[PDB]
């Protein structure tokens, strides 16, 4: 395949427009007061939204180049929410305040490599600062509060995340179910989460969570590679007549029984999801050994001389749910015996006798931790269909900043937080001049999401950036009431992680860019 | 796919384009004095039409953009209609009129979030108005009357209608059937009604009421989610060898067995439907049963070990008829035994006994108001078929009609109500001068039907407009005798639902459109 | 606009100019909101003779060597 290949400026003019797009498509709708986008869609009548994630999914450009520009964003923006759980806009807002600028200046003939130098050096020290401005989160008063706010106004949101935190801890696993009844429910039950994801995307079934939900499946819990089709043509037919799902945990599996298992699922009879096994060398042993007897299942190893094509149902694990994302599995429920579970976790607590490691010792204690400890499960309750799994979606939404606010904290969410900080370090310098402008450049760009909001508002940006700026603390805009006051008060606050990963993130992508000399891709 | 991104102003004049073709197609034929605007077909002769709802259905357009314009006037008119029983025209008239003056403003230089503010106000106190203007219906004779006006001066569909609700209450389920005779029929029997709809559109077998009519037809009633075709295999070639449909009410039915089902109908062997069950979790449960006693089918629990491949005609239900639409299933006529629906009825009248929560004994009265309740059918007598399924046509508009003047009362029906709100509220302020404007677009908008009926009818607007202003209440203009008078008295009248509906959901479009900021469409 | 100012006092010219950009603009946007532009004219004209007999008040006399080197000076 031929290429067509772009330097220095024309490379990043291109790059320039595709973020513009990108950005003026998605900025529009940042606050309260959003304006709406609108979302063609083949068949059928158009979708209006004022959701920026949504916005960006669709953005794809013609110019190719002008396209990576685009895609380059959205990528670094979506790990933003990856990380944190929201900036998603607000990263893509802020990474277009620096691209702009920043490509300016390099453009006008400064040097690109101090330029990065600056606005990295202003990050650096306005992420400081947001530590020194946030507030923590820690007491079951302040997880309470933060999930409230965020589940908006629902006090008994923010009561259930407290609540289950309490139970099995700010560590301890938590997720939602739709509930039974009108009311709301909190169970901890045998369950285990850990950090592994699905081997396909084509695995979903909730396309609105881009995750795999399913119903008290059987699980495999196999020790090999699973690469061919053929081992699994037992148990597979076994899983099909018993009308339900199945979920396999096994050193991996390799396309030739991946994309089967795949093309099986999507508009095919048995539906199916499969992910790794949890570590890796000696730990998978027994960090596999844990999930079975979780599930009451048996592990199918080869170092044994059982194969799986030596398996039958009574092999097989089985919990009432198991939801699957991106990169974490986390199975609810499993009907392993209580004389099992707690054996196998006197068997570990006492191997925690060895102590011949720090490393050790804290490592079978995670193992004791996600074995005994279990998961909590919430069951929103609700008087309608709609009203149910949409407050279903804002608990998850509570869920989300809150496990963030516990980490590093709450700040002033009104676009404030960044206009704070940046009022703070304006005298910051670099060497060069160049990085002057670098540092400027950047503490500029971090005023954008106030502006913004306020511009979607219909009111004037200037005006409101200055008072806000006059300010100390956590004093601001709220652009939903228009009244200043203290932000976190008025009940207007984005967890601490993610307005510095909407910043980082931002930062990263900019310098990327202000750094970047060549563009390969594709013929039109 | 890469996208064509249109902004701002661009973005909004194509959308009023959009707009302005889908609205001069379709207003053309408002009055009782339309115009005709011919649609053509590919195989035969055009077809001539008078019915902007058959007008509205035909418009789509070349230049996206333009075309979700257009589409999105259309999907909301249509929501108009869905909740009101008519307006789908006056409400894309109204549409036009409001984004045609709002987005005339904001390129203007006009603030977009106040003229929305503006307009929103005006509609706001247009709907109060209203309230006021409109003149109740509730007894028997006033029934009757909105009735038989709606049915066009024939005395004998508003008798039916009030004798119905004479029977089954103003709540109760009324349907209409085809006549046998020369002679109308009223009976009630048993069936029920329940808010789920189809889960395909390739269900519809009578393409002209969007509905699905399946003559006697069995009912599976299962109580799983029926994703794999496999389990039907059995019930479906009995009734299939048994020459008759089948209705499925279960959890749901996924792609790999509703996609097989679609095409399995259209053009195919057994021709069939399915819709979701009634409630969920633990009220679906009861719910379902309820069902099932009515129609003396059995439910295939998975919870007691029975499956859809271990089942016969015998478990399944039976009704002389069931009609489903977008959203609702109604059943007539279940062959269960009175021994047994009577004996299902005792069950829940003494379960309310309980009284726990106002919760509880109102969702289980609701219960036994669906069993022992019933339905209402209407048997449209004739002379002649083409009389016969005519005369079954104004029955059911005038049902629509009836239905709606209870709830909400009824007004002036030549545009007047509106023409009338409009002049009462000719001070109205906002607190920006742009907010007045916004007003102003709004109240002017509301002439909009009355001046365009006029117009169809080859008079003047303006002076029409001018004098029917000049009374009160409901004095206005008849177009199609061109006198003035009460237009009530004169049998020209809107339920109330309908008129503010058709205005709401206009101004609804109307703000949307005057605060979008961005367009989304695939390349041409 | 700019060129009468200049023959007028020979300064101001920009400061008249943009002024003018604003009425118009302003104006226009009035017109739009359909409002009548002959009354929209007297208003502003009205608006005007008021404010030169307001300025004829904030006006005071520039006649020491000191005024006349600052308007010179900010010229
Ligand atoms: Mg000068």
């Amino acid at each position: 395949a031929a290429k067509d290949v772009k330097f220095g400026n024309d490379a990043r003019v291109k790059m320039l427009r595709g973020v513009n797009v990108l950005a003026d498509a998605v900025k529009v709708t940042l606050g309260p007061k959003g304006r709406n986008v609108v979302l063609d869609k083949s068949f059928g009548a158009p979708t209006i939204t004022k959701d920026g994630v949504s916005v960006a999914r669709e953005i794809e450009l013609e110019d190719k180049f002008e396209n990576m520009g685009a895609q380059m964003v959205k990528e670094v923006a979506s790990k933003a929410n990856d990380a944190a759980g929201d900036g998603t806009t607000t990263a893509t807002v802020l990474a277009q305040a620096i691209i702009t600028e920043g490509l300016k200046a390099v453009a006008a003939g400064m040097n690109p490599m101090d330029l990065k130098r600056g606005i990295d050096k202003a990050v650096t020290a306005a992420v400081e600062e947001l530590k020194a401005l946030s507030v923590p989160c820690s007491d079951s008063k302040a997880i309470a509060q933060v999930g409230t706010i965020s589940a908006n106004s629902d006090e008994t949101v923010g009561k259930l995340i407290a609540e289950a935190m309490d139970k099995v801890g700010k560590e301890g696993v938590i997720t939602v179910e739709d509930g039974t009844g009108l009311q709301d429910e909190l169970d901890v039950v045998e369950g285990m989460q850990f950090d592994r994801g699905y081997l396909s995307p084509y695995f979903i079934n909730k396309p609105e969570t881009g995750a795999v939900e399913l119903e008290s499946p059987f699980i495999l819990l196999a020790d090999k590679k699973i690469s061919n089709i053929r081992e699994m043509l037992p148990v597979l037919e076994a899983v099909a007549k018993a009308g339900k799902p199945l979920l396999i945990i096994a050193e991996d599996v390799e396309g030739e029984a991946l994309a089967t298992l795949v093309v099986n699922t999507m508009r095919g009879i048995v539906k199916v999801a499969a992910v790794k096994a949890p570590g890796f060398g000696d730990r998978r042993k027994a960090m596999l050994q844990d999930i079975a007897t979780l599930t009451g299942g048996t592990v199918i190893s080869e170092e044994i001389g059982m194969e799986l094509e030596k398996a039958t149902l009574e092999d097989l694990g089985q919990a009432k749910r198991v939801v699957i994302n991106k990169d974490t599995t986390t199975i609810i429920d499993g009907v392993g015996e209580e004389a099992a579970i707690q054996g196998r976790v006197a068997q570990i607590r006492q191997q925690i006798e060895e102590a011949t490691s720090d490393y050790d010792r804290e490592k079978l204690q995670e193992r004791v931790a996600k074995l005994a400890g279990g998961v909590a499960v919430i069951k929103v309750g609700a008087a309608t269909e709609v009203e149910m799994k949409e407050k279903k979606a804002r608990v998850e939404d509570a869920l989300h900043a809150t496990r963030a606010a516990v980490e590093e904290g709450v700040v002033a969410g009104g676009g404030v937080a960044l206009i704070r900080v940046a009022s703070k370090l304006a005298d910051l310098r670099g060497q060069n001049e160049d990085q002057n402008v670098g540092i400027k450049v950047a503490l500029r760009a971090m005023e954008a999401p106030l502006r913004q909001i306020v511009l979607n508002c219909g009111e004037e940006p200037s005006v409101v950036a200055n008072t806000v700026k006059g300010g100390d603390g956590n004093y601001g805009y709220n652009a939903a009431t228009e009244e200043y006051g203290n932000m976190i008060d008025m009940g207007i606050l984005d967890p601490t992680k993610v307005t510095r990963s909407a910043l980082q993130y931002a930062a990263s992508v900019a310098g990327l860019m202000i750094t970047t000399e060549c563009m390969v891709t594709d013929l039109p």
